[PDB]
């Protein structure tokens, strides 16, 4: 049922795939959507997964208000949903929508961190968040009121918090990678794009290659202790003197939805990973209109059962009026990433055709070998699903030298790694450049650093950077963004 | 800790047992409180239940965004929050935040439903509301943004939809009898006090001994089909004719954590429901001038282990920073249900001390018999939690056949159960008078509560107990939260 193609028609395809699919239902409301069940079970599967992680790590989960009055939020602006009246009646003081919750959160931190025994405090919450964005909005990419997790945690030294800040970000590239089946670049910002109350920020980043941007798909901020003197958050050492705590905070969005379903989709919709999604194996009974005898569904169910038996999700789309051709292809926009077909002949050698969504390969199963096979492919599934997509994410990626291979390495919708001398006057001219570079050549545009990765390529002595020629430090990701 | 005792001040003791228990942090804006871990994790326990047996039901769930314009709300009002800026300039027209969802989600179940292919619909969601509530806030049981789960189907038949309401509500009865061990009674509304926008509204009632209070606990609406009248809600037969939907909604919030602390909480403080615990039981290593320390912590952790194999979540409070007293107090203002004491004496003896946080009680056990006896403890500890809150329930309720009963009942804290002949006048007239005579003996007017599922034997003949036509069923009133 889709009927634009991907690489040609990026937009076209992306809100007919998101909306064929179930996924999501547009609002009279611009920048919000409707999570239909079809993706809000993706959202709770990554939930699930990280929720126990950082329960192992000692992060315990709290709710705080999600109104903060304006005196409290103030001490980003054009983004603020303010609440003015209930009913018809005003408020004393305007109350914000909660845009991210330090506002909230840390004032309480302040009273509860007296001593060195209150430390390191882990703090969680699930919740939802409303911005303004003046960005044009994108489903699951970039929305008004999104949901997310934020973490924030206080400790005594430094270490430990640097410690716990590069334990959520491998919690963040297992979230992608593992759950989602999307590479994702570990990197750390420049200090132009970091966040402006911490210290040093990091981040995985992922690639769209239909419109070759770059995308930031969660953050991990060593926050330092400038929040700590704001809010005075101190507490009592051992000997008794009075010192700042350490904060990191952390968060990540529904925005990974959008990007697993930019990954894996294609011509004929979406492609769900196994580990996530609803469905996982789909069970159409060749039957055409109203002749059911009950053999063919009754062998159905008796399948179901031995599936779930093995911990596979299965629904049997039984659905009368429907051709089996018309199931085919509306489990295939779904995504769903095994189809098993069961018809007479099936039902006559006792076997069932199999077929997978990523390749489209058949199999022919005996009902006895079904529940480990299945399960073979969909881990099958999975490990394809990540090696073909890293492999396309290193295939959008350009080495450079100097900055004449900058804009056509763009056009080619790529990112590019450069030798980057991280001074942040250059970051701001290269940005400005970019920018007048894409407007002449037009028939946000602008190219910024995306991360600089932890994983750093051979660097040769002597190596300038590309943009001012002086020495170069480290390899730097940049590339157009969302 | 906890130096107000419940059957004085019950408010302080209230506000105190959640404020030292470290499960609310106030807040600036009145109405709203920090939910810390020690309370966020019970609403996980009951939220993971009641969503797994949701689940079995088919229900999924969705999220819909909290946003509702003004044009598609207003097709109750004084609580509506409006956001009218963001920044500093004006929105063109302004928006509401849900109070409720049926304005956000009934327009796509017009859209989403053509056939009977498409039902049952059964939708769930978890989310936070927001009620500029005029009543007085009460941390929990009433607060203007609360967390809740809201579920909406839609069904080809009146049977199917009422059969998932009564479902549903006995996963609420499940939730608040089976979890958190607070007896409910299952009831329906009278005409005045149900849901407007529905046909009948179910619900479970608890029941407050100190204010003598009764509460709704949930609630479960039989919708019929007038809101799919409203907002066009119809779908095609098989035989091709066009029929409305049945719909139903059902909705529990974080009031249920508030009358699980009023209802097993004592003077010493909370008191937790081992299966709705975050801790069941914690070990406290006795250490004092050097005395066996590598010894007694060596054999906390290897209970610890041994406990845990058995599905006890166990906590090692091994903290060097606080005194075995300190954590004593500590983990029982909590409400941790059992507390089990390792001391050099106890190192020798092959024994530890077990103390059950509801009673009191002390146990010496040996090593060998510590996980069987801690899980024979534990559902005893629930099970007489319940109990003693069942007696308590029914203890404070009153059986009266005439008005003449009523505020002497009234002030004894009790909910009365009288004969009633379901006129709607007549609700309204007791409650106004009931609110007068209160008012002269100077705490509140009375309603109908419920009118039971059980009810006792109705003699023919008997009259109501206010107006004096035929009484038909017998209805429970009393002041209410
Ligand atoms: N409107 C949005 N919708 C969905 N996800 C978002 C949105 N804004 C930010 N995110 C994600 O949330 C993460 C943490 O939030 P945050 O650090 O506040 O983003 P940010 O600083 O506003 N970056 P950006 O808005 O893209 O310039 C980001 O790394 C994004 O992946
Ligand atoms: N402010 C609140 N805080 C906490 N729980 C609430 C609040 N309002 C309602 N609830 C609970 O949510 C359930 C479903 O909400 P709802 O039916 O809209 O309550 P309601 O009609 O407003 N009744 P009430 O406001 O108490 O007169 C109720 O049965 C209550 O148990
Ligand atoms: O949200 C953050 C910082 C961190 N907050 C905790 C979770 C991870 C996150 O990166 C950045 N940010 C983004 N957008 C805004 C809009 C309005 C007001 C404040 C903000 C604002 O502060
Ligand atoms: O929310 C309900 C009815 C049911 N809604 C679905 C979930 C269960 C719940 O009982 C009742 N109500 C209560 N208070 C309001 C305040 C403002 C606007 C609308 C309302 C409003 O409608
Ligand atoms: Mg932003
Ligand atoms: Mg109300």
């Amino acid at each position: 049922m889709v009927t634009a193609k991907k690489d040609e028609n990026f937009s076209e395809w992306y809100t007919q795939a998101i909306v064929r699919s179930e996924m999501i239902e547009y609002y009279d409301i611009s920048g919000c959507y409707i999570m239909r069940p079809w993706a809000f079970h993706i959202w709770e599967k990554v939930q699930r997964f990280f929720d126990d992680e950082i329960k192992k790590m000692g992060v315990e989960n709290s709710y705080f208000p999600m109104f903060v009055s304006r005196h409290k939020l103030e001490k980003f602006s054009p983004e603020v949903a303010w609440v003015t009246h209930y009913g018809d009646s005003p408020l004393p003081e305007k109350i914000a929508i909660r845009p991210t919750s330090e506002t909230i959160m840390y004032p309480a931190y302040a009273k509860w961190i007296r001593s060195h025994r209150d430390l390191p405090l882990k703090l969680n919450q699930w919740c939802s968040v409303v911005r303004w964005e003046f960005k044009q909005p994108t489903p699951f990419l970039r929305t008004r009121e999104f949901l997310w997790q934020e973490g924030h945690t206080a400790h005594a030294t430094e270490e430990e918090a640097w410690e716990l800040v590069l334990d959520i970000l491998e919690l963040y590239r297992r979230w992608y990678e593992e759950c989602l089946a999307v590479p994702v670049i570990k990197g750390e910002k420049s200090e132009g794009e970091k966040f402006a109350g911490g210290k040093k920020t990091t981040t995985v980043e992922a690639f769209i290659p239909e419109n070759g941007r770059g995308i930031q798909a969660a953050t991990s901020h060593l926050l330092g202790t400038n929040f700590a003197k704001m809010f005075e958050i101190e507490f009592e050492d051992e000997e008794g003197h009075k010192r700042l705590v350490h904060q990191t905070s952390w968060g990540c969005t529904t925005r990974s939805l959008g990007v697993m379903i930019m990954t894996h989709g294609d011509d004929k919709g979406l492609v769900i990973p196994p580990r996530v999604a609803s469905v996982q194996v789909v069970i159409i009974p060749i039957l055409f209109k109203d002749e059911n005898t009950g053999e063919i569904l009754g062998k159905c169910r008796e399948l179901k059962t031995m599936l779930e038996k093995a911990d596979i999700r299965v629904r049997i789309d039984d659905r009368s009026n429907y051709t089996p051709g018309w199931k085919y292809n509306h489990w295939e926009v779904k995504g769903v990433p095994l189809r098993l077909e069961l018809g007479p002949k099936d039902l006559a050698k006792g076997t069932a055709r199999v077929v997978r969504r990523d390749t489209g390969e058949a199999y022919q199963i005996s009902w006895a070998d079904l529940a480990p096979k299945l399960l073979e492919l969909m881990e099958g599934i999975q490990r394809s699903l990540f090696e073909k997509a890293k492999a396309r994410l290193h295939e959008g990626i350009e080495k450079i030298s100097t900055f004449d291979e900058v804009m056509p390495a763009l056009n080619r919708k790529h990112l590019v790694l450069a030798p980057w001398c991280e001074d942040p006057e250059s970051e701001e001219q290269i940005k400005k450049e970019t920018q007048k570079l894409s407007e002449i050549q037009a028939i946000t545009g602008a190219m910024k650093t995306l991360c600089i990765p932890f994983d750093q390529p051979p660097m040769p002595e002597g190596t300038k950077c590309f943009y001012t020629g002086k020495p170069a430090k480290r390899w730097t990701l940049w590339g157009r963004s969302y």
